[PDB]
């Protein structure tokens, strides 16, 4: 149906120390791409004083990002999976579980529709 | 009105020679960044084999990705930008122009509502 799946989702009521823990926070996402059977390509992650964290996890042709508002136990989530072998719920619900959200809205997109290209 | 704005893009027609040329995407895409007036923390640009272009933007607490398909002159473009001092259709102006793409359609997503904070 289409070369890529990308969920953007809003995590709400997180557990902050969590969402303010730059080294944890890595570590869930990496995890979280490996259960959605994605290929690392890439790893970023920081944590600078006046905010939370931010990080991207480069996947083939795709990519797993997160930044988090600590203040807000708010969490921006892009979940973006290439191939039918890559599934982006499966990080979704790792995370889910790693962040302890009470509450969450997300979108899915098709990017690159095959009757779009 | 929300913590953030995200552009989710995707770019159709495009030239296939730039999308597939990875040093010249680098060059588009923080030129992107600079002109939508965000902060650039790090980037990563990568090159997928036979063809394709992935690269990761990443500003303050937001992100400017991109990933192309040059065997379909394709591009899934996001901007995800914070703050009212950054505006995201500058980069997309940018990209429109230097991808060539003849045919975009893009969605304005609001990442993190105040009244859902």
């Amino acid at each position: 149906k289409s070369l890529g799946r990308h969920l953007v989702a809003e995590f709400y009521e997180c557990d902050r120390e969590v969402l303010d823990n730059v080294q944890l926070i890595e570590q869930e996402m990496k995890q979280a791409a490996y259960e959605s059977g994605a290929t690392i390509v890439t790893s970023t992650f920081h944590r600078f004083l006046p905010y939370g964290v931010s990080g991207v996890v480069v996947i083939s042709e795709a990519h797993l990002t997160i930044h988090t508002w600590p203040e807000y136990g708010y969490a921006a989530i892009d979940l973006f999976t290439c191939g039918e072998d890559v599934d982006p719920w499966k990080a979704f619900e790792h995370l889910k579980k790693a962040l302890k959200a009470k509450r969450v809205h997300v979108v899915e997109h098709e990017r690159g529709r095959y009757d779009e290209i």
